[PDB]
C-alpha cells in the first residue's frame, strides 16, 4: 500500500483510545521510528482502571513514507503472529485521527546486547555486576530465542532481521524477539524474493540471501548463529574488523567467525551447524530448541 493515500481501516478489537494513553520519557530512537515510555489507562481488561506501563512505537517529525509503510507492516505482522512468551507482545494501536501509535509491552532490562554487556565478567557506569551471566544464563538466553523463533516459523513468518539489538529483556530476564518491521508472511509461497539491495544489516544475512535474492526459514537460522554468537561473546559485534564491502567475498570463500571466548565447542558447532553453506542443512529452529533443552538441563542439573 502506498502510505500517502492509504487511510488505515479500523480495527476495533487492537484499537486503544487516545485519551487513555500518557506518552512518557524516550527508551529508543532508531532511524525508522522512536519508541517512548507511557502509562495505558486500562489497557488490561482485568485491571480495568489500572494504568500499566507499555511502550509506543511511532514515526518521528522527518519520517519517511517508508518509515510509515515500516510501522503499518510491523503492527500487522504482530496481529498475525499471535502470542508468545518469547515474542514482544503487541497491546494495542491508536490508528484513527492522529499519528499511528502501536502499543507494546515495556522491557524494563532494554536491549539484549547492552543488557549483555552490562554483565560482562570484570570505566562503564552502567555495569550491573550482581547480575553477571553465567554459562547457564547464556544457554538460557539462547534457548528462549530459539523458542520464540521456533514458535515465528510455525506461523509461516521470517523475520529477516534477528540480531541482539532486535532483542528486549524483560524485568524478570524473559527474552523478548522485537522489531517485526522487516518481517514478512511466507505462507503458502515456497521463499521470500529479495530486491537487488536490501535493507537487512549484510554481518547477519544469509549467502543464499546475499548472492540469490532467497529468504526462507532457513536464512532466519544463519541469523540465529550470529546471534549465537553475540550471546556467547557477551554482546560482541559480529565479523570483528571486517567492513561489510570486505566480508562478501570472505563469505563466498567460506569465512566464518572464530569461537567465543566463553563458548563451549558444543555450542560452537551448533553456531557453525547454523551456518552451513546449504540451508536444507542446517538445523531448524525445532531442532535447535531440542539440542539447546538438553544442553540445558544437563548445565542445570
Amino acid at each position: 500500500a502506498g502510505v500517502s493515500e492509504y487511510e488505515l481501516p479500523e480495527d476495533p478489537k487492537w484499537e486503544f483510545p487516545r485519551d487513555k494513553l500518557t506518552l512518557g520519557k524516550p527508551l529508543g530512537e532508531g532511524a525508522f521510528g522512536q519508541v517512548v515510555m507511557a502509562e495505558a489507562v486500562g489497557i488490561d481488561k482485568d485491571k480495568p482502571k489500572e494504568a500499566v506501563t507499555v511502550a509506543v512505537k511511532m514515526l518521528k517529525d522527518d519520517a519517511t513514507e517508508k518509515d510509515l509503510s515500516d510501522l503499518v507492516s510491523e503492527m500487522e505482522m504482530m496481529k498475525m503472529i499471535g502470542k508468545h512468551k518469547n515474542i514482544i507482545n503487541l497491546l494495542g494501536a491508536c490508528t484513527q485521527d492522529g499519528p499511528l501509535y502501536v502499543i507494546v509491552a515495556y522491557a524494563s532490562k532494554g536491549n539484549l546486547r547492552e543488557y549483555l554487556r552490562a554483565r560482562r565478567p570484570p570505566y562503564d557506569i552502567n555495569r550491573v555486576p550482581e547480575e553477571q551471566m553465567t554459562f547457564k544464563d547464556l544457554v538460557s538466553c539462547t534457548y528462549q530465542l530459539a523458542r520464540g523463533m521456533e514458535y515465528l516459523a510455525s506461523q509461516k513468518c521470517i523475520h529477516r532481521d534477528l540480531a541482539a539489538r532486535n532483542v528486549l529483556v524483560t524485568e524478570n530476564n524473559v527474552m523478548k524477539i522485537a522489531d517485526f518491521g522487516l518481517a514478512r508472511d511466507i505462507n503458502n509461497i515456497d521463499y521470500y524474493k529479495m530486491t537487488t539491495n536490501g535493507r537487512l544489516p549484510v554481518k547477519w544475512m544469509a549467502p543464499e540471501a546475499l548472492f540469490d535474492r532467497v529468504y526462507t526459514h532457513q536464512s532466519d537460522v544463519w541469523s540465529f548463529g550470529v546471534l549465537m554468537w553475540e550471546i556467547f561473546t557477551l554482546g560482541g559485534s559480529p565479523y570483528p574488523g571486517i567492513p561489510v564491502e570486505e566480508l562478501f567475498k570472505l563469505l563466498k570463500e567460506g569465512h566464518r567467525m572464530d569461537k567465543p571466548a566463553n563458548c563451549t565447542n558444543e555450542l560452537y558447532m551448533m553456531m557453525r551447524d547454523c551456518w552451513h553453506a546449504v540451508p536444507s542443512q542446517r538445523p531448524t529452529f525445532k531442532q535447535l530448541v531440542e539440542d539447546l533443552d538438553r544442553i540445558l538441563t544437563l548445565t542445570t542439573n
